[PDB]
């Protein structure tokens, strides 16, 4: 089966220049009807097309795939060559995880921080999916 | 199930400068075996890992997946971060999108556009998938 | 059904300086049980590579299977020809497989580009989806 | 998915002699957690491979498959083509049927009835099962 | 996938005196979209028929294809010369197709033995679980 | 998924005047493929539409599905009504038992027996199948 949630926060942009991974907020999978099932396995991915971070010492963005009870299944992030990018262009980013399914975990969420002092933003479509299958 | 198309056009590359969206050739998904099919939905991915963008206004190139009654399912772009490249640089993209098979569509289809007058590039692999599962 | 396989070479970073592609190790998926039969879509996702160097460096990817069929292949370069710090450049992959041949090993590729060295620190992820035609 | 139920009355045997149906014992399935769902239906099979009905007027037995609202699905039966049977054979019978699980339907479940004043007896293995799948 | 057909001819029963295999009316799946593939596992459940006459009566069905390929056949008789009043003698046949050929119709047949007359005036149905190989 | 197996021994009929249960040949389910697969259970048919005893004792015939490690996973049989049946009619039998593959089993087979001395017959179409699906 599929799960899939998507944003597209054009007209509310979003945002962080937190050093600490945080939840980005419409980008989670309830995955409750398919928890405490040892023989159901995820496989998410996390799809973030256009993002971009502003900011002046190699500005860049980091995102993770984490579980309701903080288990980071997955992490990556872009990066900027020059120390002050002229106009921070958008890097599009992609990152796929695996997940059994046999805890009582309950949502599977998308996290993003920041690198270097910048500032991450996303302000048009983005979405987070899985595909659930037995072992 | 799995629905496939790729493209490798090495020999004879794709380009646009189109203002608006249009088809990328063959990036196209037939799914009208599985039209009106009210239990099941299509994960659609489209991957293009090596596009680049001319142009000397912060160029890049938009992409979208639509269906064939224009409904645009997703989209999202590449931009450079310098008005004028030095040398327009390999910026891989994928887009993941969502279908519910629910409907009288017959094909999905991968669509490109320009931005700020650049012009947009494929001239290697590229693909469209879909993951076609029932909801339950 | 799944099949997948991760790593994380935080400790040991892995790098390439091949002008061919070579494995990545660890980047392999073991479809024995379902060859001579089946489509595996397989997605390579390397999201935070980078490469080194200073003649428009980048690297490159492949999808092959153990009979040396490249099924999918894509790359990163950078805009400048001295990239001043070489950035995290993300990059995915996907690719189809009949199973229908005696296949038994679906692994990642990678080569440098200009003379670059590639660079693998972090999570990077081989998976496919096997179903029914 | 495959949902079963078996009994195998060897030590206690089941018995009947009502001419309206009524349950058999043991023989049912909970479908509760597929319910509420058009998109799946289920084919079921129940299994009497070795029943037999005593009596001294062509006797017989009646098999059905119902839901718990009572709705029959399928029916049918097995007789003696004598009128007084000199030792009432073991007559093998199956029976199947389908349901969409659409509605709140909770179980499914078999009966038996007589027929002709005979008593119908079940003395050993038999089973009610079905097959889970999406339309 | 489940493909399923039932009949309940209680108003207007049928019967068959045919020596040669006929159709059982009603008792036809459809198989269309699953040609030129897939396995399908077909169940022909007649659970109270019985046939009439004076030489050992009985039943004969089948399962054939509309090729005309029959993929399993069997049937019921009586152990008297002449029943007292035939009774009903539940019948169930299981067969396998292949669904890599041009198939579009899997159905059910029946026949007669020694001169009988078969018999249905109550619910009967085909049906079949397809799946993949 | 269907694994199945069938006989048809018109021109070399099959007989068990045994007391115990055997294998009938020919009627056996190679499930090697799927054993230890702890998330799968398989349905399994056995249909032998078609067979007769003969003897002089309320002849009938007892059938079983085993695994091979010995376990009778379901049984049953038939039995004619009167003492030394006229011609021991055909009559027609079913068993149907459900089998988790959480187990080193190779194969599943069918097994018969006879009752008061028969002779159990086939010598026609007769099939042993399983639907093999996954318990989620
Ligand atoms: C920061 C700056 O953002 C982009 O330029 C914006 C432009 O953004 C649109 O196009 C991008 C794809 O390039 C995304 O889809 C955005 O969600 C769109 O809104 C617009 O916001 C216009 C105002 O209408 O302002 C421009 O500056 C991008 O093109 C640049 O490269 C850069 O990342
Ligand atoms: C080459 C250089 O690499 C990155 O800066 C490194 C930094 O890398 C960490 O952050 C990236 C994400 O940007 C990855 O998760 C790496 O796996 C991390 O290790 C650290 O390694 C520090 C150690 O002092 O060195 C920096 O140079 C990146 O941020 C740069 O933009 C650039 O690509
Ligand atoms: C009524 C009578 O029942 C059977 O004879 C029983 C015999 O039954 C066993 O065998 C049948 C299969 O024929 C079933 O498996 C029963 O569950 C078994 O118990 C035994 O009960 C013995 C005592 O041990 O009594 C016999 O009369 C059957 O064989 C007859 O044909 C008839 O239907
Ligand atoms: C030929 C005769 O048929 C049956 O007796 C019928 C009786 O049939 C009903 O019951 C059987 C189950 O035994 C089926 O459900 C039929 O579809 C029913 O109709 C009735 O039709 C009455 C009408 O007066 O006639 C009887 O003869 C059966 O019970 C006998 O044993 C025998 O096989
Ligand atoms: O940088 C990668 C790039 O390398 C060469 O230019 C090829 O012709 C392109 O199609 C692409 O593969
Ligand atoms: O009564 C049915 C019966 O008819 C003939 O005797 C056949 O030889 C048997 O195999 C069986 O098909
Ligand atoms: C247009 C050029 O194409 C290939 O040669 C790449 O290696 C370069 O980086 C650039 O994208
Ligand atoms: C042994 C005999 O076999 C076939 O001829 C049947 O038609 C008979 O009814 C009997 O079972």
């Amino acid at each position: 089966s599929i799960v899939f949630a998507s944003i597209d926060p054009r007209s509310n942009p979003l945002q962080t220049s937190s050093q600490n991974y945080v939840d980005i907020p419409g980008l989670k999978l309830d995955v409750s009807k398919y928890s405490n099932s040892p023989c159901l396995t995820a496989l998410i991915t996390l799809n973030i097309p256009t993002p971009y971070a502003s900011g002046n010492n190699f500005p860049g963005g980091n995102f993770a795939i984490v579980t309701d009870q903080g288990e980071q299944l997955a992490y990556g992030g872009f990066t900027y060559s020059s120390k002050i990018p002229e106009n921070s262009g958008r890097m599009p980013f992609t990152l796929v995880a695996r997940y059994s399914l046999a805890s009582n975990v309950s949502t599977i969420k998308a996290q993003w921080s920041n690198i270097r002092g910048s500032t991450v933003h996303i302000d048009s479509y983005a979405s987070i999916s899985a595909v659930i299958q037995c072992n």
